[PDB]
């Protein structure tokens, strides 16, 4: 019963969810100029070379590319993480217009959307032991601005019509999750929380800084899923992020000068 409308919207998840109003809530805004420079972070590890895909769902809130997590195949490490972290699925944020659509702003700048590669600490074994720990997750997350078609996104654009509506699903494999990545590994860093409920507190953010550029076509084809399942009345699946939470006490540090 949470979503994103006007009854059962981000203001009201508290209700049912009271972690909402807690220290370490994600996103945030990201204030550039008081981001520090860390030297001490070492660099970012993305090795997505063996990455299995398996499956793309439309679970009501978003769609997720899902992986196959059963071994070391395509793992996040470095940057200010400790130990090896493994991809499980991707998901995207949007608007309902160009505008806005993005999770975390820069200097309060919106992006069109935000793409989020969800991986979790293989020291606990699975995804929902991984859940209760401070550390438990690293979410890689990267702006998405209209401009340019990405053409390592185009498989997954051309697969949507497929599942349209809350609890399709449909094969997917043999995609590339590189395709994805822009350039610079540049990143910001700070310790947050799941953006949906339940919103827990156990994500180190990685926003990485450069922006990848989809194209307006791209994007429309995102607006054309559902939030509602098959047979119910249709309701647009956009403006699916969460706005910006209190920083409260945390610093925001940077990779780069
Ligand atoms: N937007 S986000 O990257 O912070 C993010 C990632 C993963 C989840 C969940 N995965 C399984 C869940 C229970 Cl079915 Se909730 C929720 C939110
Ligand atoms: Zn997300």
């Amino acid at each position: 019963h949470w979503g994103y409308g006007k009854h059962n919207g981000p203001e009201h998840w508290h209700k049912d969810f009271p972690i909402a109003k807690g220290e370490r809530q994600s996103p945030v805004d990201i204030d550039t100029h008081t981001a520090k420079y860390d030297p001490s972070l070492k660099p970012l590890s993305v090795s997505y070379d063996q990455a299995t895909s398996l499956r793309i769902l439309n679970n009501g809130h978003a769609f997720n590319v899902e992986f196959d997590d059963s071994q070391d195949k395509a793992v996040l490490k470095g940057g200010p993480l400790d130990g090896t972290y493994r991809l499980i699925q991707f998901h995207f944020h949007w608007g309902s217009l160009d505008g806005q659509g993005s999770e975390h702003t820069v200097d309060k700048k919106k992006y069109a959307a935000e793409l989020h590669l969800v991986h979790w600490n293989t020291k606990y074994g699975d995804f929902g032991k991984a859940v209760q720990q401070p550390d438990g997750l690293a979410v890689l997350g990267i702006f998405l601005k209209v401009g340019s078609a990405k053409p390592g996104l185009q498989k997954v654009v051309d697969v949507l019509d497929s599942i349209k509506t809350k609890g399709k699903s449909a094969d997917f494999t043999n995609f590339d999750p590189r395709g994805l990545l822009p350039e610079s590994l540049d990143y910001w860093t700070y310790p947050g929380s799941l953006t949906t409920p339940p919103l827990l507190e156990c994500v180190t953010w990685i926003v990485l800084k450069e922006p990848i550029s989809v194209s307006s076509e791209q994007v429309l084809k995102f607006r054309k899923l559902n939030f509602n399942g098959e047979g119910e009345p249709e309701e647009l699946m956009v403006d699916n992020w969460r706005p910006a939470q209190p920083l409260k006490n945390r610093q925001i540090k940077a990779s780069f000068k």
